[PDB]
């Protein structure tokens, strides 16, 4: 009945150490002393309390006005805060009286490992699933947050709400995936306790399961989250370089005051410069590519259009360079039909701005268009677009704004040009007015989609996307570091424990670093705290101020 510390005597055949019959390992990490146990427990308490309180307040803010705040692209972070709140409560459970022994220790006083098991209680499993599910549920929402930001740039020039029909689709995948992982861990009975952290978690006894079920899934969400974030940056940077100020009023390289004179006066000036007489002007600018922009379609349409008697009533201009055969084809038509201008050089932005604001119609014969930002500048300048019904550009152009055609059909395109002539013989003022109003608006007029309203889902969302990414990257690094060195610490732990009995000095080769543990906790709690600032604005204070006035 004798066992030497750190081992204790028990009658459980499942608690005995490798060959030491009757003796198992006490429920106290032998590689750390009491003083640093109290330090770590105090450290956890501070972050847990702060995360719980601040996260709960944000959740209270959303439900205070759920009828108006329940808007899909702006409530992704609400579920993120919900996930982290549950995780925080899971961590804080250990600070109830006697909780650590009931959670970490077996009834015989030995360390819990290999849970679940029918011979012990459910306290270790309950804490494990709460914390682990909360962790994985949160980071799965994070990749949804970045994806929403990536697609939120489609909410310009249209009324269509992206992902409006996919809200339940995300939810089912978001909650199902962490549930599957949780069940997989329980199926292999790898839930182990640790007095240092104060909770049960994966793979303390075997590093391989901790790498598989924690490190690996966290790595994948970082890859996906980074991918969408990178594309979002390219979109946002591309906007500011080319069309900055595509925002609440209008202020860019375009402005109403930059161009002078009437529409006809500028048209006559440009046509004089090109040696052309008055007519209905159709303009296209773009790269002379194949399969991406229909330059071949546009050029072929002119050949078909050349047979009509109305051909002499219209004026054309093509700007761009690229494949030399398209360039030769365009120049040949220029000489064959002396009513079209061909430009292959680099054209200044100043010239383009005046050209866009003078030409009657702009042609966009694309084969693919991401979401149609290139068509918005022409609409801002009063041009009436004719475009292929491809990509996300179909959501911008409507019957009262322009003409859509099937891609690849030069005959249909020519018919659309003939339709443009029918409109051009009448008053086009309504079409130009609709083009400007639509391009600088969206249908989310809950509070006047202006710079104080729509920047929420373009700029503010972007900040939190990268902010969450940073903390999750730190968490990945901590687990990555431990995984590299866990194998040696296991060997050290084995060697250290054996010499303790002294059955006639022991030394610790190495151990897990408490500093890495603190940083990992900081990043985990930091994400919950960081995402709790979404509602830190003046408007929410007013809501709370009036909410308190229910009294
Ligand atoms: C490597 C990537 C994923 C990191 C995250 C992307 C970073 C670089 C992006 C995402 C969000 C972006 C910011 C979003 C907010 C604004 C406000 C805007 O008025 C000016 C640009 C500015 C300041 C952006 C600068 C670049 C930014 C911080």
């Amino acid at each position: 009945g004798q066992c030497e510390a750190p081992l204790v005597r028990t009658d459980n055949p499942k608690s005995w150490y490798e060959d030491v019959e009757g003796c198992g390992i006490q429920c106290q990490n032998p590689l750390f002393t009491e003083a640093e146990h109290q330090d770590m427990h105090s450290y956890i308490a501070a972050f847990g309390a702060v995360t719980g309180l601040c996260t709960l307040f944000t959740l209270a803010t959303f439900v205070a006005d759920w009828r108006n705040s329940n808007r899909y692209p702006a409530v992704i972070l609400f579920y993120v805060n919900a996930c982290f709140f549950v995780g925080s409560i899971g961590w804080l459970a250990q600070f109830m009286d006697g909780a650590r022994r009931e959670i970490v220790c077996r009834a015989d006083g030995t360390m819990r490992f290999g849970e679940p098991t029918s011979s012990e209680t459910l306290s270790c499993v309950i804490i494990f699933v709460i914390v682990y599910y909360a962790l994985m549920a949160g980071v799965v929402w994070f990749v949804v947050l970045t994806y929403a930001w990536h697609t939120s740039f489609k909410a310009l020039g249209t009324t269509y709400q992206p992902l409006s029909g996919k809200t339940s689709y995300f939810h089912l995948l978001t909650w199902s995936l962490p549930f599957v992982l949780t069940v997989a861990i329980l199926a292999v009975a790898q839930v182990d306790g640790d007095s240092v952290s104060g909770i049960c978690f994966v793979g303390y006894k075997n590093y391989r399961y901790r790498a598989g079920f924690v490190l690996a899934p966290i790595g994948l969400v970082l890859i996906v989250g980074g991918y969408f974030l990178i594309r979002g940056v390219m979109t946002l940077f591309s906007i500011k370089s080319n069309h900055p100020g595509l925002l609440g009023i209008d202020c860019s390289f375009w402005n109403e005051s930059y161009l002078t004179g009437s529409r006809d006066e500028r048209k006559k000036s440009l046509l004089s410069k090109f040696g052309m007489d008055e007519g209905v002007t159709f303009m296209f600018i773009g790269r002379f590519d194949r399969g991406q922009k229909g330059v071949d379609v546009l050029l072929k349409a002119i050949e078909i259009l050349s047979s009509k008697k109305e051909f002499q009533e219209m004026r054309f201009i093509i700007i761009g360079k690229g494949d030399p055969e398209l360039e030769g084809w365009a120049r040949s038509l220029e000489e064959k039909h002396g009513n079209v201008k061909v430009i292959t050089e680099m054209l200044s932005r100043e010239f383009v701005r005046e050209l866009y604001g003078s030409v009657d119609f702009v042609i966009i014969p694309s084969y693919f268009e991401p979401f149609g930002l290139v068509a918005l500048e022409a609409m801002c300048l009063g041009a009436i677009p004719i475009a292929s019904a491809v990509g996300g550009l179909r959501d911008i152009i409507t019957n009262e704004t322009g003409i859509l055609v099937k891609a690849g059909d030069p005959g249909e395109l020519a018919n659309a040009i003939l339709k443009a002539l029918e409109l051009s013989r009448s008053d086009l003022s309504k079409f130009r007015e609709n083009c400007k109003k639509r391009a600088m608006s969206f249908s989310d007029q809950a509070r006047m989609d202006i710079r104080l309203a729509k920047n929420e889902t373009m700029l503010r969302l972007g900040i939190f996307g990268f902010l969450a990414f940073g903390f999750v990257l730190i968490t990945f690094s901590c687990h990555f570091y431990d995984f590299f060195n866990q194998a040696e610490w296991e060997r050290s732990f084995r060697d250290y424990v054996l010499c303790q009995a002294n059955v006639t000095d022991c030394e610790i080769k190495n151990r897990p670093s408490l500093l890495v543990e603190k940083i990992n906790l900081f990043a985990m709690f930091g994400t919950g705290i960081a995402m709790s600032t979404w509602v830190w604005t003046k408007a929410t204070l007013l809501i709370w101020r009036r909410t308190w006035c229910r009294l």
